[PDB]
Parts: structure tokens; sequence; C-alpha cells
């Protein structure tokens, strides 16, 4: 058996979001039985992989910083329009009358994962700057462990902002018009390396070597094609572990 693992609330099964046809994929190319480890925390999905639970993990980029320390090996990283990075983007409503940084002070906040880059750290990097942090620059801050949930929470008005991937804010604008519609970018971080695959430190280096030739080739295969739909991605390319320096910068000033 196969063990995949992400750091999701989506349901393989989603009618939506579903990423069930990217575990099609994996059986096809493997010829193993693929099993789904799902986790509410990218912390839960480290410790997986710290301990050889799983065999393969799509992670963020923050986890990926800590995670290439203990071993998980690198095997692609989505590109989406030729560019295999992403950034942090702040959101509001358009209506809000909050159209920068600066004016989310003293208001509500949301967060995703405490481990994740676009869904904290990226914005707690912003803060460095104008020495802050977002318990003394914020009214309230909150983690939502979900990138559509952030999303739904501004367009609801429960916050006030929310910092997000640049990427579901992308897939979420072309599932859900409304998005694009009501809701604005006010801030961006700087650009880092796109959320990469992995392996676990103990996987079998025959079974990497695979791995790592199947998603470079999902857009030559047809149900790879398919996968590639359902994820909202252009291809897999290669990983460069300097495309996450900045995040390196960023967790040494806390």
């Amino acid at each position: 058996v196969f063990r995949v693992a992400v750091s999701s609330m989506i349901s393989p099964l989603e009618t939506m979001k579903g990423y069930g046809p990217v575990l099609s994929y994996i059986e096809q190319q493997t010829g193993r039985k693929v099993e789904l480890v799902q986790r509410r925390t990218y912390r839960e999905v480290n410790e997986l992989i710290r301990e050889n639970k799983i065999d393969l993990a799509f992670i963020c980029t923050y986890s990926f910083v800590e995670a290439e320390l203990f071993g998980a090996r690198p095997v692609a990283v989505p590109q989406v329009e030729g560019n295999p990075y992403y950034q942090a983007v702040v959101i509001t409503r358009r209506d809000s009358g909050i159209n920068s940084l600066e004016e989310l002070r003293n208001k509500r906040f949301a967060f995703t994962d405490p481990m994740s880059f676009s869904g904290h750290i990226a914005l707690r990097g912003e803060l460095v700057k104008v020495d802050r942090t977002p318990e003394t620059f914020f009214a309230s801050t909150f983690y939502t462990y979900s990138h559509d949930n952030s999303l739904r929470a501004v367009y609801d008005g429960i916050v006030d902002g929310a910092t997000i991937d640049s990427l579901v804010f992308r897939s979420s604008n072309i599932l859900y018009p409304e998005i694009g519609a009501a809701l604005q970018v006010v801030h961006v971080s700087p650009l880092v390396g796109a959320p990469p695959v992995v392996v676990s430190p103990g996987l079998s280096e025959e079974d990497y070597q695979l791995i790592r030739r199947a998603f470079l080739n999902m857009h030559n295969e047809p149900l790879g094609k398919q996968a590639l739909d359902t994820l909202f991605i252009d291809r897999f390319v290669m990983v460069n572990s300097g495309h996450y320096d900045y995040i390196r910068e960023i967790a040494g000033k806390i």
C-alpha cells in the first residue's frame, strides 16, 4: 500500500475541489493501492513524515523548510502560468473601506495554520517591518485551518481581512465568481517556491525515483492531465530549495 498524506479538510470526493484523480494517477503509475492519510494540521503531517508513517506528502512551504532538515526528499513543485512559485495575498471586501494592510490595524484577522507560510508566517514577516506582532497590530486573530474558510470569513464579514495562498485565491475565483467579484487583494508577500511534494526519509530510493518521474511527467499522461485540472495547475517541475530562502529568513526573526 502507498500512503499519501495531505494537510487538508477537502475530501478527495468533493464535487468542486476533489483531488481523487491525483490519487488514481499515483495508483496507475506506481501499480500500488494508494491510502490517503488526511490530517487537519501541518504539524500532524510533518510528524507522520518524521516517523516514516507515510510514503508521499503534499506539504506547505514552511513545513518543507522543517521537513527537509529531518530527511524529507523533494519530488516536485506545481507550476501555474510558467511559474513554480506563489505568495501570500491579504484579502478584504471591496465594500469594507479597508484598502491596505495598515488599514487592518485594530481589525479582526484570519490565519489558516500556525505552520502555513501564505496563511500565517508571511504576514508575521510583514509586521516585523513595522516592529509589531499580529497580537499588537490586529484587534483579534484566529486559525481557520482552511484557506477556503478564511476566504468565506472575509466574504461574510466575520473577519475584516485574511492572509491566504495566492493559488487558492486563483482557484477559488475560477470556481466561485463571487470571490473575484466582492474581494480585493490589498497586500502581497515576497515570492517563494510553491508548496512541494516530498517522500518520507525512509522510502526506498527505487520508489522515490519512480514517484519523481510520475510527477514530472504528469502533464504527459491523460489521467495526469485530469489530476492537474482538479489541482488547478499546469504541470509539476523540479524543486529548487533556494526558492524557500525568504521563509528561512522570516523564521530566524520569529
